[PDB]
């Protein structure tokens, strides 16, 4: 079997992407943020603290005939940005774009941080990293991708994110019409539980390609591109007036400047990110200072190929016994 679902940006800046997911019997549709950087499927629910809910659609397990409490199981997760959530666990039927999994662990959020509460368009997350990162205790639970693997025609999923436009998440098949040229595959290390890979280098605008190894993770759940300080400083040195701001907590640039493209290497292939994708708009309403989409990973400890990078390519997440990442221009 296969699954195909449309993903839509939550705002004019592509800060996040939401994809509709059907949970329970009868179906309860929630808009979840598909995250290849985490492994928990957690939702806002009838059990979430009333004051911590602001306009989100909630999962009500009492209204689902297929919902069962996973007795004793709890979860607690903390994200790199600082956000966090926790609660109890249910098992229920979950469907994404026609692809159905029975007995999927659905983590019901009893408590959520302010970061999620203020985000009315996002009803939860659907984790797509390796199941070894799942936070359910005492019994670790599988991801939606892990549980669907046996029924999929091919153990793959693809991300085709749009720039200020809808995109697609496909499960079980590779759409040969969604990309141009060939797909370049690269090895994945699952040691830390992430889709971790090594880029072969980079270029700024029409400058020369610097062959250098950059280990990083393919993360659909992170908005920006976080790279080593050396690389980020070489990019921002080409933008007149750009500077790292302590007030803002990152590189800012004059809203009137034009941004060069950024190229990253995938084996022998090149993925070009257009300058426009690196513009995150004014730091505040009416400000003339704009926020950059390429930031330093020095304070985080890991390089992250987030939405900025991924939306410039057709990305294949190959979950075969020896996992790989596929990249193609589109
Ligand atoms: N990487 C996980 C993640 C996803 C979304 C959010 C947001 F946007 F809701 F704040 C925070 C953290």
């Amino acid at each position: 079997s296969t699954g195909s679902a449309t993903t839509t940006p939550i705002d004019s800046l592509d800060d996040a992407y939401i994809t509709p997911v059907q949970i329970g019997t009868p179906a309860q549709t929630l808009n979840l943020d598909f995250d290849t950087g985490s492994s928990d499927l957690w939702v806002f629910s009838s059990e979430t603290t009333a004051s911590e809910v602001d306009g989100q659609t909630i999962y009500t397990p009492s209204k689902s005939t297929t919902a069962k409490l996973l007795s004793g199981a709890t979860w607690s997760i903390s994200y790199g940005d600082g956000s966090s959530s926790s609660g109890d666990v249910y098992t229920d039927t979950v469907s994404v774009g026609g692809l159905t999994v029975t007995g999927q662990a659905v983590e019901s959020a009893k408590k959520v941080s302010s970061s999620f509460t203020e985000d009315s368009t996002i009803d939860g997350l659907l984790g797509l990293a390796f199941s070894t990162l799942n936070t359910v205790s005492p019994t670790q639970q599988k991801t939606f991708f892990d549980n669907a693997k046996a029924s999929l025609d091919s153990p793959v999923f693809t991300a085709d994110l749009g720039y200020h436009a809808p995109g697609t998440y496909n499960f079980g098949f590779i759409d040969t019409t969604a990309y141009t040229g060939s797909i370049t595959y690269t090895a994945v290390s699952t040691k830390q539980g992430f889709w971790e890979w090594t880029s072969t280098g980079y270029a700024v605008g029409s400058g020369t390609f610097k062959s250098t190894s950059i280990d990083g993770i393919a993360d659909t759940g992170t908005t920006l591109l976080y790279l080593p300080a050396t690389v980020v400083s070489a990019y921002w040195a080409q933008v007149s007036g750009a500077k790292s701001s302590s007030s803002v907590g990152g590189y800012v640039f004059p809203c009137s400047a034009t941004l060069p493209s950024f190229t990253f290497g995938v084996g022998s292939a090149r993925i070009v990110i257009p300058g426009d994708y690196i513009d995150f708009g004014p730091i505040s309403t009416g400000s003339s200072s704009c926020f950059g989409g390429i930031q330093s990973s020095a304070g985080i400890g890991i390089n992250i190929f987030g939405d900025v990078a991924l939306k410039a390519a057709f990305v294949v997440f190959n979950g075969a016994t020896t996992p790989t990442l596929g990249f193609a221009s589109k």
